[PDB]
């Protein structure tokens, strides 16, 4: 059967800053666990894997999906700086998807480390309840030993390699700070449960196994998290965190389960529990190619059991898949695996059709797990028709492992969230692939809709006549296109044909070429020649109707509105705000943060060119911001003329 109880799996993540020493505590995680998009691995008799985190937190989808395959998370803090606003983002992403985490407190070696003031900002930062299971005893380099206030044994540190580690009784002049240590713990877990609040005043003495599968629950309902401490790099505190891993973090049964909705029925509340028996769900997060083995599926499932040879129908693209080789990485080595139970997670080798966030369930039924337009677009210019296709390959590559984007071949047009996210596929591209091309410059997806309604007429003579009302829609509706025809006045044979007339027509635009949303298209009336009539006849007449719709409905051009975030030391927070208001934004409101204050905004995307730098030099790097798409507005009238002029 399964190799390891539900019970007994561990599924994590690793949230963290840059300069927390990510990649560091992820490393020796690896080594202590092991005899990359998952890492399959085990810890004192529990399997344990570890899911990897997105690069930058401006990765939402990216760290949104990962966040969703993992349970509990370590969140890893500069032990000098404590809490990093990147920190803060991920770790409120983290609380909306309900994980729970235990604190790692990394570098206390280092000069500047600060148990105390790091813990601080968990507080401070987050208003978030955190309270030390240990203490280092000493700091910077004195950095030595770890009392572990759940237990109340000290362990100490020999050499750097984490061997020959010595259990003893904690040094004595350690004490008055101990027991307090130990009693806020005890506090700050009791306002969580009313039970043991009530056992503590009591004066009553805690065991172990009380205590800590209090914290179990605690940090379990993400009403708690316990922090920990040491130094990754010379192996202080890593296999102690491990442990508590193992202790304090969630199984994929302690967790709530994901939610879920039918194919079929768009709407409905699927919950997928964790059960062997139960039907068979499953997400893909990574897509992984390798020279060998081929395309590689990593996929986590969420319910059911799935077996290589067997049949599972992608009900995101809604296709036939036929599961082969089934791998699973360790860290030093790989396992080909037959069966993957629930909670478990793979790789799926040669797995046809499935990208990275499809849904895998039976043949028989139709769940699905995951529900992007792109602001910004860039112009492709190979170098050869032979390079030309090293593109083409590369795309239907890129849109496997990135669904994010849009690809539009027609000098081929990218799209995407930001720059960034285009400037990844444009390296790839160019190294990865070896594509030789010219990258055009990077544009605003800018787009048009209608202010005014109107009922007007397109008409062509081959003959067709078109009768149609447009008014605009509720604003990211889309395009509704409804056929109230009368008996006959238009054939029904051309009337599909008026519907696609209206896209093509939309698509170009009118007014600067950018395409056409959120309106509504009604046809009421027509009329027809039984023998010139046709199909193209009648969809150019649409696209006249919309041209002259144009005229009469007050056409304007729309413009991403990107909600901005800033964080900076408050001295400056005049000459931002002057900023912004040139950038013609507007400043939605603010809060503390220690010094330094947090600034939300709306601000154009056009207008957010070269923002990078001039924060950084009005704070002189000091400064710090996200932005993300917020909504569609209309742009001034006076800009609508540049551009207009501008396309000829």
């Amino acid at each position: 059967a399964r190799e390891f109880s539900l019970e007994k799996t561990r599924n994590i993540g690793i949230i963290a800053h840059i300069d927390a020493g990510k990649t560091t505590t992820t490393e020796r995680i690896l080594y202590y666990t092991g005899r990359s998009a998952a890492t399959t691995a085990a810890w004192e008799g529990h399997r344990v894997n570890i899911i990897d985190t997105p690069g930058h937190v401006d990765f939402t989808v990216e760290v949104e999906r990962s966040l969703r395959v993992l349970d509990g998370a370590v969140t890893v803090l500069d032990a000098q700086s404590g809490v990093e606003p990147q920190t803060e983002t991920v770790w409120r992403q983290a609380t909306t998807y309900g994980v729970p985490r235990i604190v790692f407190v990394n570098k206390m070696d280092k000069l500047g480390a600060n148990f105390e003031y790091s813990v601080s900002t968990l507080h401070d930062r987050l208003q978030a309840n955190a309270a030390p299971i240990q203490l280092p005893i000493g700091a910077e380099d004195e950095f030595e030993a770890i009392i572990d206030l759940v237990e109340m044994k000290c362990f100490k540190y020999t050499n750097d390699l984490g061997t020959e580690i010595e259990e003893i009784e904690i040094p004595e002049d350690h004490l008055d700070r101990a027991e307090e240590a130990r009693a806020s713990l005890i506090e700050a877990v009791a306002e969580t449960s009313d039970e043991l609040m009530e056992k503590y005043l009591g004066d009553e003495e805690i065991s172990v196994s009380e205590l800590k599968e209090a914290i179990r629950q605690a940090t379990t309902n993400v009403e708690f998290y316990p922090v920990l401490c040491g130094t990754a790099f010379k192996n202080k505190g890593v296999q102690l965190m491990l442990d508590a891993v193992i202790d304090y973090l969630p199984s994929p049964l302690d967790v709530k389960p994901i939610i879920g909705h039918r194919a079929s029925n768009p709407e409905e509340e699927v919950i997928a529990k964790a059960d062997d028996s139960a039907e068979f769900a499953a997400l893909a997060f990574k897509v992984m190619t390798d020279p060998y083995v081929g395309k590689l599926t990593f996929f986590r499932v969420y319910s059911g059991t799935m077996t290589s040879g067997s049949y599972v129908k992608n009900s995101t693209k809604g296709k036939r898949e036929r599961v082969g080789r089934l791998l699973q990485m360790h860290a030093n080595s790989r396992q080909e695996i037959d069966t993957v139970y629930s909670g478990d997670i793979a790789a799926a080798v040669g797995l046809k059709d499935t990208g990275t966030g499809d849904t895998l369930c039976g043949e028989k039924n139709d769940i699905i797990l995951e529900s992007p337009e792109p602001v910004i677009h860039l112009s492709v210019e190979p170098k050869s028709k032979a390079d030309q296709d090293k593109m083409t390959q590369a795309l239907v590559k890129l849109q496997e492992e990135d669904p994010t984007f849009h690809a539009h071949t027609d000098q081929v047009i990218i799209g995407g969230m930001g720059e960034l996210h285009l400037d990844i596929l444009v390296d790839r591209m160019k190294k990865e692939f070896n594509v030789e091309c010219n990258v055009g410059a990077p544009m605003v997806s800018y787009r048009e809709t209608f202010k005014s309604s109107a009922q007007v007429q397109g008409k062509f003579s081959q003959y067709g006549d078109v009768h149609i009302e447009f008014t605009p829609n509720e604003t990211g509706a889309g395009f509704e296109f409804e056929n109230a025809i009368v008996g006959g006045v238009v054939p029904r044979e051309y009337i599909p044909s008026v519907e696609a007339g209206l896209k093509d027509a939309m698509e170009n635009g009118v007014l600067a070429g950018y395409p056409l949303i959120d309106v509504k298209a009604k046809l009421y009336d027509g009329s027809y020649h039984d023998v010139d009539s046709s199909e193209m006849a009648f969809k150019i007449a649409a696209s006249l109707a919309l041209k002259e719709a144009a005229k009469k409905c007050d056409p304007v051009i729309l413009e991403p509105m990107m909600k901005v975030t800033i964080e900076m030391p408050e001295e400056y927070m005049g000459d931002i705000m002057g900023d912004v208001t040139s950038r013609r934004g507007r400043v939605d409101g603010m809060e503390p943060r220690g010094n330094a204050q947090v600034v939300n905004a709306y601000v154009p995307l056009s207008e957010m060119f070269g923002y990078a730098t001039s924060l950084r030099s009005n704070t002189q790097g000091r400064g710090t911001y996200t932005m993300y798409f917020d909504h569609y507005a209309e742009v001034p009238k006076s800009i609508a003329e540049d551009i207009i002029k501008k396309n000829k």
